[PDB]
């Protein structure tokens, strides 16, 4: 991994040494990022909603997974399960209990910096992960990705600036997520985003994570080439809200 200061350098060493599991998927891998484009062939609107209970920047909510999940799988194109442990109180207890209730794509979202983490994403019936590139040196990446696509997934690859885009173009990423957070404070500053989707080609599906609230966001993104949206916070505190999203 890169070296990193803060809770990100905690998270990270804490990451390392994640336990992995006994397990038996179960389903077979669906791809999350084929999903996409049917919503997209299909005009609708694609909101892949994010389960976190807890979160650095002060996110504390109460929720059962379980009724997030059977509730988000008739809107939502996907679901992002945290699973890291400190910082945003998850677990891989809740990935677990969401594949077995619903039938849509699950992205496991933690800090991925070994093997083990991408056999227990694919063992506990995850469908892709999070590939984070401020946090793997570029090799890693490489690795980490190919490895990924042994398992048959297609990771999203995550970036945050333009040479983040540079790596993750080099490597052959397909499917790229576009974080508005600064990652060692987060930190939301999109002053910078209409000029990363404008750099990445066509043939990348491209989601962007952004504190989303509001439809008209929705809509301005579109028109940017937006394919898909990560929506977190807003849906943790009123699973409601996605309505008016569609």
């Amino acid at each position: 991994p890169r070296y990193l200061k803060g809770w990100l350098e905690d998270v990270v060493q804490l990451s390392l040494r994640r336990p992995s599991l006994r397990a038996s998927r179960q389903r077979p891998i669906i791809s999350l990022k084929e999903r996409i484009l049917e919503f997209n062939k299909r005009n609708n609107t694609a909101i892949i909603a994010v389960y976190k209970r807890k979160s650095p920047s002060g996110l504390d909510v109460e929720r059962d997974p379980i009724e997030y999940a059977k509730f988000m799988e008739r809107y939502a194109v996907g679901l992002a399960i945290l699973t890291e442990e400190k910082y945003f109180n998850g677990s891989y207890e809740d990935l677990r209990k969401i594949a077995s209730s619903v039938s849509i794509p699950i992205l496991m979202w933690d800090f991925i910096v070994k093997e083990s983490q991408i056999d227990d994403a694919y063992n506990l019936g995850a469908d892709t992960v999070g590939l984070i590139v401020k946090i793997l040196t570029e090799r890693e990446l490489e690795s980490l990705l190919e490895y990924a696509r042994s398992y048959g997934m297609e990771p999203a690859i995550v970036i945050n600036d333009e040479n983040d885009l540079d790596i993750a173009l080099r490597i052959g990423a397909r499917f790229i997520i576009i974080s508005s957070h600064d990652l060692e404070t987060l930190e939301i500053n999109k002053e910078n985003q209409r000029k990363l989707i404008s750099m990445i080609p066509s043939n990348v599906v491209k989601v962007v994570a952004s504190g989303i609230s509001e439809r008209n966001e929705i809509e301005e993104l579109y028109k940017l080439g937006v394919n898909a949206f990560e929506i977190g916070s807003s849906l943790m505190r009123n699973p409601e809200k996605i309505k008016e999203f569609i």
